[PDB]
């Protein structure tokens, strides 16, 4: 109903912004029927020094600001990342500023970080603090997504103050260095960048008290070069940082791209995606020997998507843009899509699934 019917009708009513706006109030209100698929121990994962009871997480750029995280564990997903947040409150670009592709069953958007910022995410979620940790212990734990402002003349200080404000409420945190709507934050994707900024958020992330230190993972770009991908690679062992989200959106255009707006500036995400993504995590995974956790987000849409995204080396995925074309039943669909393919492929859970490519 939701794919052949509501969304396709409503779509056809609100830009895709308002549109937005409208499923995040929506959602925070709790407007959704609860879930009705229950998650088998099958596609239980432990990893991040966390229980996740499923796999399946929303990607960062849905709840900007945190206002819908308990919604978005009613819809069914076994982790929410919340973000990207940013120090100061700012605007980002002028509308419009997002894009449908139906015909691809893509977006593109050139947001730019727009951020309630830090102070305020940060009262918002200490008031449901406790709430979260009994989430978390329950298998449903939080993430919490960094940037930068616009104006900042100090990237590495920005993160750090992240790090400081919302490290203390966050099961882990991101260091979101692959938007491609921010000037210049993809060059800190470069080895030295990234081994000096790394090395900053590490620091002030270990002088959290014991309970309030989280995982600290960085979010890439699916438009790396090989030699950028080895010294991410490279910095990661060298810094011991906990994980990888793989990836961000596009700057690329894929060949085929059908839809009036593909020339649109911005990041490009869902299904052109897909593969791309899934190709990076395959890298990523090999190039750190399969010791660092990755999260596979990019095109996920359903149960097979995600598979392959395990089985090329994601211990858990994400999925956002397969949310604004399929509403959310999609999230129930791709976790029991999995159960199936798994039990059909041999795999006793998730786990038994994650690197299986390249064994
Ligand atoms: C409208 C929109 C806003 C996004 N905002 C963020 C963001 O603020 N921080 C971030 O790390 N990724 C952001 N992303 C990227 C997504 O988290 C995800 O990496 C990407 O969309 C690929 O997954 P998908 O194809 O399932 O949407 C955004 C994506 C979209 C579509
Ligand atoms: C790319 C910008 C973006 O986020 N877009 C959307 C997000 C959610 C929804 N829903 C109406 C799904 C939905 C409905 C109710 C609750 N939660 C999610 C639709 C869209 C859309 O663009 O049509
Ligand atoms: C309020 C301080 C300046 C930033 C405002 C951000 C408004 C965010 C509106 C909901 C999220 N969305 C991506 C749909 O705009
Ligand atoms: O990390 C990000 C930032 C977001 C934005 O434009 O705010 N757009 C994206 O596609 N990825």
């Amino acid at each position: 109903f939701y794919a052949e019917h509501l969304m396709p009708t409503l779509q056809g009513l609100l830009d895709p912004e308002s549109a937005h706006r409208l499923a995040v109030r929506f959602t925070s209100l709790g407007l959704l029927p609860r879930a009705r698929f229950q998650d088998s121990d099958m596609l239980e994962v432990r990893v991040l020094g966390h229980k996740f009871r499923n796999p399946v997480g929303i990607a960062a750029g849905f709840d900007k600001h945190g206002e819908a995280v308990d919604g978005l564990y009613k819809m069914g997903f076994g982790f929410v990342e919340i973000g990207s947040v940013t120090p100061k409150p700012q605007e980002g670009n002028p509308r419009p500023r997002v894009f449908r592709l139906p015909e691809d069953q893509a977006v593109i958007n050139r947001y730019g970080f727009n951020s309630h910022g830090l102070s305020v995410v940060e009262h918002r979620l200490r008031a449901r603090q406790q709430k979260q940790a009994k989430l978390t212990e329950d298998g449903l734990p939080l993430g919490v997504n960094l940037g930068k402002n616009k104006t900042s003349v100090d990237a590495a200080e920005d993160y750090a103050e992240g790090v400081r404000v919302l490290g203390p409420l966050a099961d882990y945190l991101v260091v979101n260095v692959s938007s491609p709507n921010t000037a210049g934050l993809r060059s800190l994707q470069g080895k030295a960048e990234l081994r000096r900024l790394l090395t900053k958020v590490l620091q002030e992330r270990d002088g959290l008290r014991r309970v309030h230190r989280p995982a600290v993972l960085v979010k890439i770009a699916p438009d790396l070069t090989s030699q950028d991908k080895e010294d991410i690679a490279s910095v990661v062992k060298e810094l011991g940082i906990d994980g990888l989200i793989v990836t961000n959106t596009t700057v690329s255009r894929p060949a085929g791209l059908q839809g009036a707006l593909r020339s649109e500036t911005g990041g490009l995400s869902g299904k052109p995606l897909r593969d791309l993504s899934t190709q990076t995590i395959r890298e990523m995974y090999a190039l750190t020997q399969g010791r660092v956790p990755i999260i596979g987000v990019g095109g996920v849409s359903s149960g097979q998507d995600a598979l392959e995204k395990i089985r090329a080396g994601a211990s858990l995925v994400q999925l956002y843009t397969a949310l604004t074309f399929w509403g959310p039943p999609v999230v129930g669909k791709v976790k029991r899509e999995l159960e199936a393919l798994l039990k059909e492929q041999g795999f006793g859970g998730v786990t038994d699934a994650i690197g299986a490519d390249h064994r």
